[PDB]
């Protein structure tokens, strides 16, 4: 075998794409983190992926869990071991100690163990091991030397072995040593962290593949999710700049605002509305939404500010009946506080219901309300994983976005959305005559024309409606204009 | 090698008696020893860097998720 | 000889820029890092330019 | 001298200074530092100054580095210390482990080392020793108590003996404990301590004496650099007031400016240009430079922003040809990224360039390049560098600087360099009539009068040409400015009709 090092794929969501086509076969790899941050989880997925998938045999080895437990905790995510095991796939080898035994029996185990190791290989035809907490092991009364060379003999013998292994491991300290001994870290041709970060009480796992011998791969930490269909990596940084462009234009649900974008949105495009509170955000997306249930093509609406019920009144205040869009299943809104996940979490339930309704149109309510708390680049990271997502899917996506301060505001975005976003739509109080009246504007079009006036608007029982300019005026985007009252040229 | 039960002062003359026997052979060597903070101790016993007539220290510093690998002469 | 140190070529991209010249003749050079630096590849490409550049074979002790 | 203590010089370039004059004699320093610092190099040198400039023997004890090697590396600043091994002047004392030793050995040693030490000096009839290395030794398998006990004994000998001994010891933490065992700092008479800061991915040394018993010194840590000369120390603080000042006139390359500044700037004075990018400041430098050409007076130009290629082709566009004032060797351009290394070492180089050259002017395209990345504290003790060393050295100077906001800068520098400049040249750009005029001001001058209008000035090829004032405007500074008018119609030269010649004739 005189080529480079051969991949063999995990099939867990995010983890080829990371290490480049997966762990590589026939050597071992350490995955460590502390307590909680899915080791054991990832091992069990490696195996019954392998199996449920390539049909290769797999050899778990658990050294401090029970079998019966591993299969009780495995139907957690909606899979039952216990009948690979019967149908001898998968071939649990019990290695725990019992509630009663002898000690001074160091080393003198990891002898037999590499044997009754090889058996199940062999006798299984297995082709992936997992060993859960080896650690667990030499935890009987080690030093950093001793563990080295338990840990280099199973590794070494696994690799003539010629087995595809991955080794748990526990920490202690988030960002502190690899394993518990800063020796596992040398012992392994690939290392693979798990964490389980805590800043501002929020909890966030990420996983990094620190090194991976002969090959290349993805490089830092990753956020990922643990949900019932296991570990779910997004590889933010693996999604390509290679998204479809069209010229097919759609409808904004406001006919002069279609005109002002010069014919209309583009299907492929990101929409960004961004006003002082109350400017008319809610109403663009509330009339967005509906334009598509028009035309009977399927939309959702992802609200963090308003509630279901609220949502409906005010949208029923202005004409359009969500009550029918929701019944003729064209309609489909969400909800749900910033606070009640994490971003990751978030884009998570964003994408899922997206491919459980396939929507032609979206709208994200308020995505100064996914900013909350969250820190700015926490949150842009946000931002490409929704924005693009929905670019490379072909939907059309509508972005609202509460700037913090209400005339004066010298910046369309606090945190700066600039060049993520296609569409530019601009809505700002003006005061003219001790009066707060609005005004739209397309600040930004990327294909189309648009209109270059900042037109004044209403709002009544009918939805928004677009007068005209306040062409007589001055410094209208400061919000406190002067009318220049011009005397002609004076005769 | 060292990494069998053994400390600093003994690392300190182990690693000296191979750097010189090597310089009587007239070798050029490269060695390669491992750390366990990017920020920590230059070498694993704190004593290396002292034994040695030149130090070269890869690095591969996290900060904001991502990675940063660097090389130092000290 | 009666003069300051003598280098030898490392070929390695950038690093005889850095140390002026390359490693240092006739002596050994630390190189570390914690695990997944580089540490090992440094030492094979070491070896390795110093044969495909000046026929200067090398050995590796592993 | 007024201190109580005699001392011995180092002959090191700055460190005497920081000790007031040098280390006590008969008593012993600790110069303790993490790896790599330049603790060899300075006991090293220690002995060396001592037999080139005193002719006093030195005995160098060295625990790890073979003699070999000692004189080999000492090759690197150009020191035979062979030929002084030979001469009798120096004697290593080689003391290092054999490759094929055994185990056990610093105590009896520390008696056998004292009495070996001792013969060395009296055959040498040695004055100055330096020990490289004792931590070495205890480092076979030692605790706090042993090693206080074995460093005093020692120490305590050499008192004795007479000796002025310097001792290396190592350290893990640049700002932790001073030496390995915590017990060293308490033994020593000196503690002379050598960092290497990493800090933004690099490296600066710094000396810093922490104790002297018996007189006083400079406190604090002091920046310096090795190089083939060996320690290079700049006691930056040590820098007094007492420039020399004088009321000489010197010109700027620009005539209507030197008026301005009521006839030209002070030799001895220290000029600041400023303005929004694209202003022109380094205009100003271009003539301020090929007027000391001008006059036959040499003077560098520091560039940190323009390649040495462009620097000529701007320069030339506006007439001037830097090709000849580099031959006829009366201009020194530079060039450097100010990345390309620490302060320290910049300042270093522009003083060695400054002793290599004799300028009479010098000019610093952008201190503000140099303000990249550094603190404003490590900058300003760079400005007071490199404005001190030039008004100690009557070395006229203009420095330039970048104000990160065209119109509106509501101060001169981002960084007060303010009060450390004589003279300011404040450039900005003024909105007239959908058009980027420039407009340049003579902002301040200590000993002059100065002309007090912002006037409006041109770039041609030709150069810079000072126009006049926009009277007739408020809210100048501003950046777009409010034309109110009480005239312009005025005189000057109305007689309408016909005024005008064109190409033909007149
Ligand atoms: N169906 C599920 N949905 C969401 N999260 C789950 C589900 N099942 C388990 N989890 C989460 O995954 C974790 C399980 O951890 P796991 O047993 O895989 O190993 P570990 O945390 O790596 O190591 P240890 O042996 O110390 O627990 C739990 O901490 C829990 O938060
Ligand atoms: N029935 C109605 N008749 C007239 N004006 C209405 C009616 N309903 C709402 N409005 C106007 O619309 C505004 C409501 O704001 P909207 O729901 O459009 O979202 P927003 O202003 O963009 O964002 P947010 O509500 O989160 O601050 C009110 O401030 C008000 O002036
Ligand atoms: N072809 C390649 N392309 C890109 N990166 C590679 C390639 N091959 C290896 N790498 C990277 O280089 C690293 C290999 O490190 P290497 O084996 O050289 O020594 P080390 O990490 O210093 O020490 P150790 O022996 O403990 O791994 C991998 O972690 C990986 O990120
Ligand atoms: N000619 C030279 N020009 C510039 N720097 C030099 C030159 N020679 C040596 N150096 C620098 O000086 C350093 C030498 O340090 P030195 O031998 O004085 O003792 P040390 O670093 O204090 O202690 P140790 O024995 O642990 O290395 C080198 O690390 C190198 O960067
Ligand atoms: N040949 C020329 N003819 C007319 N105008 C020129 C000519 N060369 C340069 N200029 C003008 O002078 C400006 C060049 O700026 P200059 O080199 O004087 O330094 P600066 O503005 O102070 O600093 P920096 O160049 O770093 O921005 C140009 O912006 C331009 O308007
Ligand atoms: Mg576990
Ligand atoms: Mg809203
Ligand atoms: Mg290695
Ligand atoms: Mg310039």
């Amino acid at each position: 075998e005189h080529q480079a090092i051969a991949k063999m794929r995990t099939m867990i969501e995010g983890f080829d794409d990371i290490s480049h086509g997966g762990l590589p076969i026939g050597r071992s790899t350490l995955v460590s983190g502390t307590s909680g941050t899915g080791k054991t989880l990832f091992s069990i997925q490696f195996l019954y992926n392998g199996i449920i998938e390539f049909d290769e045999p797999g050899v778990f080895v658990t050294f401090e869990e029970t079998p019966q437990d591993i299969i009780k905790n495995a139907r957690s995510f909606g899979w039952d071991l216990a009948k690979l095991v019967d149908e001898g796939k998968l071939f649990i080898l019990d290695a725990s100690p019992d509630p009663e035994g002898q000690e001074v029996v160091g080393g003198f185990d990891l002898s037999a163990l590499i044997e009754r190791i090889n058996y199940a290989i062999q006798k299984y035809r297995a082709r992936r091991v997992s060993i859960d907490s080896v650690t667990s092991v030499f935890q009987q009364y080690d030093a950093s030397s001793v563990v080295r060379r338990e840990l280099f003999r199973l590794v070494a013998r696994l690799k003539q072995i010629g087995a595809t292994t991955v080794m748990t491991t526990e920490r202690i300290e988030e960002y502190g040593p690899i394993a518990r001994y800063g020796v596992e870290e040398f012992v392994s041709d690939n290392v693979v962290i798990l964490r389980n970060v805590l800043e501002g009480e929020r909890r966030r796992r990420t996983l990094e593949i620190l090194k991976l011998r002969g090959t290349s791969h993805m490089k830092g930490e990753y956020p990922f999710t643990i949900t019932d269909h296991g570990i779910n990596i997004f590889p933010l940084g693996a999604m390509r700049l290679t998204q479809r462009s069209s010229n097919v234009r759609v409808s904004s649900g406001v006919v002069r605002l279609d005109e002002m974008c010069g014919g209309g949105f583009f299907k492929d495009s990101i929409i960004l509305a961004t006003g002082a509170t109350g400017t008319g955000k809610t109403l663009l997306v509330s009339r967005f939404v509906e334009n598509a249930c028009a035309n009977k093509e399927r939309a959702i609406l992802f609200a963090y500010e308003e509630s279901r019920a609220q949502l409906l009144r005010n949208a029923y205040s202005w004409g359009m009946d969500f009550e029918e869009m929701e019944r003729q299943n064209l309609l489909k809104i969400v909800c749900a506080y910033p606070e009640s996940a994490g971003l990751e979490d978030h884009l998570q339930i964003i994408k899922s219901e997206i491919n459980d309704f396939k929507p032609a149109r979206i709208a994200i309510d308020s995505l100064s309300a996914l900013a909350r708390g969250v820190s700015n680049n926490a949150f842009r990271q946000f931002v490409i994983g929704v924005t693009g997502y929905a670019k490379q899917e072909e939907i059309t996506g509508l972005f609202t976005n509460t700037s913090d301060q209400f005339m004066g505001a010298h910046s369309i975005a606090d945190s700066h959305i600039s060049a993520i976003t296609d569409t530019i739509i601009l809505l700002q109080y003006v005061e003219i005559r001790g009066e707060m009246s609005r005004a739209i504007n397309v600040f930004k079009m990327r294909g189309s024309w648009h209109d270059k006036a900042i037109r004044e608007f209403m709002i009544s029982d009918k939805g928004p409606d677009i007068k005209d300019s306040f062409r007589n005026f001055e410094r209208i985007i400061s919000g406190s204009p002067t009318r220049i009252t011009v005397d002609e040229k004076s005769e």
